[PDB]
């Protein structure tokens, strides 16, 4: 039993949100109806040094269902700075930039 | 911005899953209405030694919807022989024995 990655683009549904602790939540959706599958998302130095780095609280999510839009919720702990949350692959990639103080 | 640990009872919608490489895939569904919550989830040695042991894959999930009977996957890595996935907290709790070869 295994899923695929999440090929069609998601969007977020809400602004990054600080938790008050150093992490980031994002709530997501996923525009795709092909789910349940796994959700390609990292967070990133800058759009050209695609190491992720950081590190994801809520790691490896899947969106769990075929319905329209599905929410995921996500969490990241981003380095101090800036960075990049990177979610969805290739065509389909939106980013985010972050500055964590 | 953050939310609170899932209080209501969850149920497993599918029996775990071997993924073939030393994991284990879970679908979820929660039955309170309350979400966004994060899911109190780990894995044990036994109902009595109750510290966490082995790996979550999806690490720190949540319930990302207020829906009713929301899904969510989760997958973990349990250790080698037998562990149990304990799912909910208090009177709530679920657990599933798990054997891994």
């Amino acid at each position: 039993t295994t899923y695929g990655m999440c090929t069609e683009k998601f969007s977020f549904a809400k602004n990054p949100a600080d938790t008050g602790h150093g992490t980031v939540v994002l709530e997501l959706q996923y525009t795709g109806s092909d789910g349940p599958c796994k959700i390609p998302i990292s967070i990133v130095a800058s759009l050209s040094d695609l190491t992720p780095i950081g590190r994801m609280v809520t790691a490896n999510p899947y969106v769990a269902s075929s319905e329209a839009n599905a929410k995921v919720l996500v969490e990241m702990e981003p380095p101090f700075g800036d960075s990049y949350i990177v979610v969805g692959r290739g065509d389909k990639q939106i980013n985010h930039h972050w500055h964590k103080a």
